[PDB]
């Protein structure tokens, strides 16, 4: 009977290349259009590529275009998919499918599928609250930075004026950098950290980021925007 | 004074390579650790890479590791970032930054930044309702498929039993494929489409997908799971 045998599935790391094979028998291979359809574990079907019966016309989905290649060998009766520059999102069960005819409209014969997994290649997460803070000039800003793991006071504070590069304010969670006025003050140890800006100047209205250096890799907080009201 | 001049920013397509330069003056370049930090338009700061003063030790963030490379030329007083296999998410303003010392803990001098954009290289979206449908055997299932654009009845229906490959049920939105019993019936035209499964068999409990072929590229619907209660 009509049959499609699949091979070439396995585990690869991101960036590398994989090639899948779909061996066909029971029908005239060179007279039908051929399809690849993928399905990530859990979610629905995603259409990948189509090739014409002669192999001259090839069409791809937007997500795979430029880095995926559909090909066929009509003397070998085999369909191929070259997968290059592989992302983590490319992790799916890949089905080869024979089209109804040469048209490439819809498929009536499906291969069993081969599993393709792209993985994989500890951190200290910093959370900043609040997200935004509305205040007047003369008012005082209080900013929280919470680490997922104890950092033993190895934390830095950065100011970023809109459109400008970041500027170091506090290093070591207490020490104030050279140039920085004493209305800015860093506080805290372990997991809990605070920046206090007493008597807000118009210059002080900016985005503020905390950065840890107790563990590798170095991470930032999500930021706190201090804006006028 | 202490200065960092940045260049090499621009627009590239996904997959291609870009190299950024950070030219340094006003300090002893070969005695400080060097940082790259990126910021996607709108969101916060993301730490990319660090290089030691001698250039022997290199450390990268998880998202960029394996495809990004940090390097330096101490005779040229220049820091480099080689960006390979570029994703759409890599779109950011890239800052070079001098570390406080050779340690690589935190940075006190920041470059202006260069903008890097990765873009870009019409569709008919199919929506399926409901997501799940709980029914007994003997009951009737009614399934909706809605296209974003009129497809002039060029729609196909697929059944997928759990763990198995998809199986064509209806093509052209009315016609029933060979093998398929007449308790399954497709209906509709233009944008509105329905599959009706009268008197549900135990075999019929599966996931159902609609697929359009009026426009290129070929797209699927999100699926409807028909399950027991």
């Amino acid at each position: 009977q009509v049959q499609l045998q699949q091979s070439g599935g396995g585990v690869v790391q991101p960036g590398r290349s994989l090639r899948l094979s779909c061996a066909a028998s029971g029908f005239t291979f060179s007279s039908y259009a051929m399809h690849w359809v993928r399905q990530a574990p859990g979610k629905g079907l995603e259409w990948v590529a189509v090739i014409s019966h002669g192999g001259s016309n090839k069409y791809y989905a937007d997500s795979v275009k430029g880095r995926f290649t559909i090909s066929r060998d009509n003397s070998k009766n085999t369909l191929y998919l070259q997968m290059n520059s592989l992302r983590a999102e490319d992790t799916a069960v890949y089905y080869c499918a024979r089209d109804f005819s040469w048209r490439g409209y819809y498929m009536d014969v499906w291969g069993k599928g081969t599993l393709v997994t792209v993985s994989s290649g500890s951190e200290t997460t910093l959370t900043q609250s609040p997200a935004t803070l509305s205040l007047s000039p003369g008012e005082r800003a209080t900013l929280s930075c919470r680490a997922s793991q104890s950092i033993s006071s190895y934390l830095a504070w950065y100011q970023q004026k809109p459109g400008q590069a970041p500027r170091l304010l506090i290093y070591g969670a207490s020490t104030r950098a050279t140039g920085i006025p004493d209305r800015f003050s860093g506080s805290g140890s372990g997991t809990d950290f605070t920046l206090t800006i007493s008597r807000l100047e118009p210059e002080d209205f900016a985005v503020y980021y905390c950065q840890q250096y107790g563990s590798s890799p170095r991470t930032f907080g999500g930021g706190t925007k201090v804006e006028i009201k």
